[PDB]
Formats: structure tokens, C-alpha cells, sequence
């Protein structure tokens, strides 16, 4: 064997082939698929509807799904609506709403504009839905999907 | 770490070629299909429409009119216990500018949403204006056993 | 190098429908995709050709797409319309006697104007039919089309179908 | 180690195996697959666009092949919607030159109470499996309206996958 | 007890730089616990404060990437007439070749010059190597494309943990 396999043997830790059985599923508690344990709950759902606010979504450690939608707004519109994720220091917009662009019109229509995030939040972290204008919101449903060290939550 | 000991109530450096049997001893795409008996189909307007309220993990999806965030006109998907109720889809979502024309679209919903006892999955429309469409069914039972199509 | 016992009801029933532990960690390399001849991956499995693809454009009729057993994927759009409208344009499921509608066209609720625009109404459906069951694409008005695409991905029984 | 009495078993492993008893002794293993392979090993990262492999087009007011050699092809991208009535035709279609299916249609939109009739992306994203002689295409019959979108092979024809 | 077998001699041979044995083996597998864990598709390609690329571009040419690996790209452009003259796309390129791989200049309406505009959504994975740079651009200032993008795994396909 002359291979990258020893160097990544080494960070994790023949010509017959072995026919093998796998219980790690059973062993495991049994088999949880992704969809189901990713599902909404009553209990376990962060609903949101901001408006001319700033409101927490989750501030510890983990990972989050988070999903909804931003008023629209032209481009260059002062009512803003965003997801974000931020410590305090630096900030980052993961969703924003001031997205279109009309043409030879001030009459201008709006449309939600979708997000569906997987977040994970370490210490110190904030995902935050934010709106400046009572004209604008974001709408939307979170759940912790998992613990900060990838352990699964049931629903 | 050792999660060998929680599973199972050194290491080779020879690697061992296998072959696995174990699904030789249902695809999630086909398992989850909507048929004719299992589908339950909805089209609600001006009022209260019980999608489920059994236990069991139930797939929804379907379209919300959207309206006005400043609107009356309520359109939504929602999950009540009687006591606390929270919004899964919610239609009050658009922002027109300089217009009193205010056009609508469909705002789309694809949910994975699981009841537990008392709880209730439902379809809300306050408005003969306003309509909550779409399908459901349900994927599995509380314990997470499938069901199948 | 040596073993240990272990006690376990889950596991042990499993390994009869299908006790100890040794403690050294085998590295393998799985060869069960080669010596089947290559595994199949679902996005392939699923592909549109031109001979399984059963495209519709449908206007002012009902149109089948599918009434023999099956799992059928079915894509596509519908011509969006106020919810109040009379203009119809749906992909439903029907057995003669119950109908269930898919996807639904009726949605959109303009307000303080009559001038209403229209949009595309996605669809992406997994629909399997049972004996007796079509899958049908209804427009009742010329104004309005069912339009898309789909094709048959496994049998009533689920053995999937080679694209 | 004991035996163990099943048929279907020793016909999987007759020909997994070509050219029958059981362990109680639970190993644990740790799979070095995927790096015995090296890259890509995963559905999301194998089907990657690249500067070199990524099909590119822009049409209006022509037909342009985005592909026309046996393969499975992913295409995603959009059409400028039009009236469902309107003569201006954008679609990506698949044909042998003597059938032609379209996969993505253009002409959906039903406005009602007006002509001045918006229009929006309609977004199509598909697998196509091409034989010999298929070709899959994009059609804009007018200059007013567009097939936008982006192309690759993810597998050859007997469903060998292709690296980006 | 042990017997010959007579592809798979190809793949061992490619895999690893022949026979079998008829005592089917129980096994537990730790590779993801080994791994350090949360290797499923949707944990791993999380989004955090760290790794998250944001980026807002409006009247200029701004770098999302430009060294190789796989990159996780999604967000929106503003949508225009086909013939409108206000480009916003992204794009990869070598500085040859440059091709779009999102394009906003997609509407097309009749009747109107009054031409409502919409989000144009991009959901992509991108590889690079050596030399390729992937871009978000915008020609005028009334025209954006904003969006987030992360690693998603090295040029070699070794994935990178949020
Ligand atoms: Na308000």
C-alpha cells in the first residue's frame, strides 16, 4: 500500500473480501431520516414576523434551519428587511429584500423574496431577523436542528 | 473518544476490502407519494380548516394569496394546541410603493411538521378574498414508523 | 486486541432477523458499488429522455397524463388567476367517482385594481397510481394552460425504471 | 460463529462475488472509501459547474443545441415569460429530429383586465439522459424573449459519473 | 472457510495502489464519529459568521472566490428587460474565458414600458482551480446581486467543517 489513506488513517485514528452486516443503525437507537427529524414542531418552532424592530432568532450555540420571507423593496428603497448573523462586531446579511430593479415607473409592486438557511451559531453568535420600516417585514419559522457539536435534536 | 461504548453496551494498519449485505437482508422520493386515498387536499377560504389533528409527522405543501404586510386579510398555515398557536406559512407579506394597486402572488409553503397529542395542523383564511391551497399527507407515525403510500 | 461482552436485546434480535465486541478498529474500503456493476444514483435514475417524457400543454380540456399503476413524477406550471376567478387550471387525481386537486391556478388576490396580473404556479408532484387511478391535466377555459412534463419512475410495486 | 440458513443471501453474494456462515463478534470498522477514490465523492460536489465544463447559453432568435452526444445532462436557468396566447417562443426542448418534447415551456402567464402584461423568469432545472441521435436544446423564435441557463454532463451514457 | 473470485480486481487495484470469505461479519462503523462530527450534507454545509462570503454588489466587479475549491453560491439579482442595458450576473472566469452562470436580464414585457422587476434566485455549486475566479457583477447602479457563498470542501473534495 504505498497512499493520502495512511494520512487520513492517521487523522481519524488485504485481498480477501469480507462480506459484513451493518448495525450501526440499531446500535445507534435506530434509524432517524433527515426530513422527519428535521420537522416542525409546535414546541420547537421560532416564529417570527418583524416589523420596525430587530428581533433574536437564536443566540446560542448550534445549528439552525430558518426559513421564510422579506418584503421586497427596489434596490435603493430605505425600508430594509434582512436575516443576519452577527456578534456585535461584524455583522452579515444572509437574506436581504432590497432586490428589485423597475423600469420607467415609480409605482413599484413587491413580492416576498424566499430564505431557507442552515445557520450554526457558536459562542457569542446572534441570528437576527431585522426591519427598519413598519412597511417591511420578515416572516419566518426557526428550529435547532442540532447542538453545537453536531448531536442531533429530535423534534 | 470512544462512542463504541455507548452503541455497544486499537487499530490495523491493513485495510480489509468488504461488501455489504445489509440491504440485501423503499426510497424516500417514492415512499412519500401522494395518492388519490392518502392525499388530503385542501382549499380554504373565509375560515377554519383542520389539515390534521392526530399524531404523526404530515408533509404540506401548497400556495398562500399573498397580500398587503398592512392588510386585514389573513392566509395561513398554523400549528394550535388551543392554547398557543404559531404561524408555518403566513401570506401578509408584500410592500408595493407609490401604487394603491396592489397585484398578488402565490406565496409557496413545502413542510415537514410533526403533532404530538392535541396538537392540531390547520388552514386559516379570515377573508373570502384570500385562500390557503394546497396537499397533504401523512409520512409516518409519532414513533417515526413510515407509512406507506 | 481482546474483546467484550455486551448486552443488548436491539441488537441481538437484529442480527438474528438478519453477544461480543473486539476493540480493534478495522480500516475498510466498501466494495459493494463495483461489484453489483455499478450503483444506480437517484438523479440519474430519474432522468427526462425523449422517449419517457410525457409532455402536456393543456388548454380548454382534460388531458391524461398517466392511468396505468405506477410512481409518476410530475412537473410544471399553471397559469395563476385570481382566487375569485372562473378560469380553471389544475393537475388533479381521479378514480371516476373522487377527484383530488394537486396543484391549484386559483390563488392570487389582486387588490384596488381589475387589472391582475398573472404568474407561473409551480408544481413538482410525486403521485403514485393505484388500479383505477388517472392523473389528469384540466384547463377549462382557453385562457388558461396545465403545462409540463413527467414521466413513469417505478412500478405500482416501486421497482424503480431505468431512464 | 455459527451458520446460517438464507437464499437470497447466497445469491447476493454469488454474484457480488463470483467465482456460508455467520460471526457473533461485532468489529468496528472506520470507512476510507471515499479517499481510496479522492474527490467528489459526494452527489453535491461531483455534479459542480466549472469554467471548463459549464455549457453556457444566452439564446434569442435562433435554436441553439446545448447538447447532442449520449450523456446525462443537468440544465437549470430561465425563460422570459409570456402571455400563454403570445406568438414569442422560449423553451428548452429535447428531440431526434423527428419528435420534438419540450421540457420547458415559456408561454404560461394569464392576465386578466389588461395588456400590458408583466413578465417573470420562469425557472427550469432538469436531468436529461440523451441517446445516440438526441439532441437537447434551446429555442427563442423572437428577439423580444430569452433562454437563459447553464449546462454540464454529469455522467456518461451507461451512468459513469463525471468529475467537475 | 475461504474461496477465489474470479471488475472489482480492477477497483482494488485503483482503489488501493482475490478472493472472499463466506462468514458474513457484524460491524459498527465510526467514520463520522472519527470524522469529528456532523458530516451530514446539510450540517456540514452550514453557514456561520466566520465562513459566510457576503456580498452586495451594485455598479462594480467584486471577487466571491479566486482559489480552488468547491463554493456553495446562493442569492438574487435584480431582474431587467432582456434589452435592458443594467447587467447583473454571476459569473466564473479565467481571464479568457468568462461564462454566466446567473443572468439577469431575463423579463420580457408586452404592452408596457412600465417593467415591474423581481428577484432572479441562484442556487449554485462551483468549482475552482488555479487561475479561475468566480464573480458577482453589476454594470449600473440600479441593478444588484446580493448573495452568500462559503467552502464547501478543498480542490482535492475533502470537505470543511463549519
Ligand atoms: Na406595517
Amino acid at each position: 500500500i504505498d497512499s493520502s489513506i495512511r494520512d487520513k488513517l492517521n487523522t481519524l485514528l488485504s485481498t480477501t473480501i469480507i462480506p459484513v452486516v451493518d448495525l450501526t443503525e440499531t446500535a445507534e437507537g435506530g434509524a432517524q431520516r433527515e426530513d422527519l427529524q428535521k420537522a416542525f414542531t409546535l414546541i420547537n418552532t421560532i416564529d417570527f414576523d418583524v416589523e420596525n424592530t430587530t428581533t433574536t432568532i437564536a443566540n446560542t450555540p448550534g445549528f439552525y434551519k430558518v426559513v421564510g420571507n422579506l418584503s421586497s423593496r427596489d434596490e435603493a428603497s430605505g425600508a430594509i428587511a434582512v436575516i443576519e448573523v452577527t456578534d456585535g462586531i461584524t455583522t452579515k446579511i444572509l437574506a436581504n429584500n432590497r432586490i428589485v430593479s423597475p423600469d420607467g415607473t415609480t409605482a413599484v409592486q413587491s413580492v416576498p423574496v424566499p430564505f431557507d438557511l442552515m445557520v450554526k451559531l457558536v459562542a457569542g453568535d446572534t441570528l437576527q431577523a431585522r426591519s427598519n420600516n413598519a412597511e417591511v417585514r420578515v416572516q419566518g419559522i426557526a428550529r435547532q436542528i442540532a447542538d453545537v457539536s453536531g448531536n442531533l435534536i429530535n423534534p
